[PDB]
């Protein structure tokens, strides 16, 4: 009722406050190693890109010694969300991505993260014109540990082949149905059933 949206305004009003909390953490934190990090964790929420850019900077010369550069992998993504929030995005800064991410995945056996900053690049790259190296490094993340990650990369790399431009989907079909089988090993069989098909589709089109 009214007296629900009276109540409801009452604790939206005392929600204020903690904002101005988080005002005051900032001021504590203004003036380490895991102190630089601590700091682009807070403002994130604070919108402080200049910072988030001054933190991964700092994070470069931080980690240079230490090999834990998952800490600085994450720098680099969050420097990418600060970048395309402010709309720049910088092609460089989408090399440091995979300078981010793949080259820890050579030195360290840390999968997950890969696979969440993997697939967060492919729908930053989705936002910009580049859906091709999206797929390129989801092909060689997709086979491992599974079908059920390996198929729906495959799916997903296979509409990517042809967002922008078709051309030489023999390979297209020739792996879609690698995952379309791994469905029906593990996967989904309804989806199974309409990867086949569009695949059935490409196998039409395709007699030469």
């Amino acid at each position: 009722d009214n007296l629900r949206h009276f109540v409801q305004d009452y604790a939206v009003r005392a929600l204020i406050p903690y904002i101005e909390h988080l005002v005051a953490i900032l001021a504590e934190g203004v003036t380490a190693e895991l102190q630089t990090r601590k700091l682009g964790d807070l403002y994130f929420m604070f919108g402080h890109y200049n910072l988030a850019f001054q933190s991964y900077h700092q994070a470069k010369r931080d980690f240079n010694a230490d090999s834990a550069w998952q800490y600085y992998a994450g720098a680099l993504e969050m420097a990418a969300l600060s970048a395309f929030m402010l709309g720049t995005a910088q092609r460089k800064t989408y090399d440091y991505m995979e300078d981010a991410i793949v080259c820890y995945l050579t030195v360290c056996k840390l999968q997950q993260f890969a696979t969440r900053a993997t697939l967060l690049s492919m729908e930053c790259l989705k936002t910009a014109r580049l859906y091709s190296e999206v797929a390129k490094q989801l092909i060689r993340m997709t086979n491992e540990e599974s079908d059920l990650r390996s198929a729906l990369l495959l799916e997903q790399a296979a509409y990517c082949f042809l967002v922008t431009q078709p051309p030489m989907h023999r390979k297209y079909a020739f792996h879609i149905v690698l995952a379309g089988n791994r469905y029906s090993r593990a996967g989904q069989r309804k989806h199974a059933y309409r990867c086949y098909r569009q695949a059935y589709q490409v196998f039409q089109k395709r007699e030469w």
